[PDB]
């Protein structure tokens, strides 16, 4: 193969927040590169009555609630990017985010367990690799890019579903997903995250993690 | 009569919340001497399963976002209280909200519109006097003291429901509630507010005040 994947990044944004694009800017160019697992969540509370994306939803500014409660803070704001599960950063601040992820890797709490997903046919399958410990096997459903009238501005990785699949318990496991689920990831894309959770059950620390496009198309130069 | 009241007190906690009991206490002594018109909104977003407090709601959180867009602010914390709608500061700072109030007032940014508010056996009748510009007639009931299993604790001015009962274009005004408003009122108390709004809508500047309590007994000394 090559470098493993650097970590996970979870972006909460909204249109409706005016100092989110460049944050956006940043998932997108991180997005491109694919050393990292990129995800956005449109948070609801930018929405009002005019400027409201159809791309948020309650569960995603729910999702940013968990993470506040877990990190143990008062508050949410956007753009917040949520790193590995385990710290938050300004969105924008792309050095920051790529140390953290670095720092985290250098102390072994990157993504030290195997994570694999692909196409069976009609069916979706997820691999996960022997590791210690509980994790919830989370699928994070995504479009890959979506256009808004603001003009146009796009986005990428805007997640409209979030599931829990399975539970991890250290022990290799395949999860076999029906062809609902195939067509989902068609409309864009999954990221599997194999995400522990704090005392409270709120998300915490995640310790593997695999994206999976809808286009499988295989690029190959001769 | 004697002085007037000095301002509108708004904020947003939860019994989920840990620093919030500060603020908690702050606000009960404020309304005990009853120069201010206090309001408690328990936000939803520190729920997770096991403290959650049956007195928080999403259009409780909703309000406290329409402030947040209003003051131009990127994220919400608790304890916050809002100030006449006009802003924010620590729920806790029992010196800071006052002297805001006091800075109003010297400003003529306080509670300029006379608001009036009484059963009429059994109907709700509120009095509005003149003004300029225009503002909705909101009304947030509230239960007077509501107490919690931790123990046991005590919420005081709590919100439970929200609502526009009319317009207020700077004349005088007289608005008439039905009997399902009295029994409303009954469960506690309500508190009207004479809102004005910016250009997207959203909370700004509360102008006229006043609670009425469920609770009419005539107190007097002989």
């Amino acid at each position: 193969a090559q470098e493993a994947v650097k970590g996970v990044v979870e972006l909460f944004t909204s249109q409706g927040c005016a100092s989110c694009p460049p944050a956006d800017e940043a998932l997108r160019k991180m997005i491109q590169k694919g050393d990292v697992v990129g995800l956005s969540y449109h948070v609801d509370y930018w929405n009002y009555l005019g400027w409201t994306d159809s791309l948020a939803s309650k569960e995603n500014t729910e999702r940013q609630y968990g993470y506040m409660r877990a990190l143990g803070r008062n508050g949410v704001y956007t753009p917040q990017a949520i790193l590995n599960g385990r710290d938050h950063v300004k969105g924008a601040d792309v050095r920051g985010i790529y140390d953290r992820l670095d720092a985290f890797k250098r102390e072994g709490q990157g993504l030290n367990v195997p994570v694999s997903s692909k196409f069976a046919g009609d069916e979706v399958e997820i691999d996960i690799g022997a590791g210690n410990g509980k994790a919830d096997v989370v699928v994070a459903y995504f479009t890959r890019e979506q256009t808004v009238d603001v003009k146009k501005m796009s986005y990428w990785h805007s997640v409209y579903d979030v599931q829990t699949v399975g539970m991890w318990d250290g022990s290799p496991m395949t999860v076999k997903l029906p062809a609902s689920v195939v067509a989902k990831v068609k409309k864009g894309g999954c990221a599997v995250l194999l995400q522990t959770a704090n005392a409270s059950g709120d998300p915490a620390a995640i310790v593997g993690a695999s994206i999976l496009l809808g286009n499988e198309t295989q690029l190959e130069h001769h």
